[PDB]
């Protein structure tokens, strides 16, 4: 939780599984 939005994780922030992290980042 760093002030401003930038903390937010890529791993909690894209899915996990095949149905959407086959997508576009």
């Amino acid at each position: 939780g760093v002030k401003g939005f930038n903390c937010y994780f890529p791993l909690q922030s894209y899915g996990f599984q095949p149905t959407y992290g086959v997508g576009y980042q």
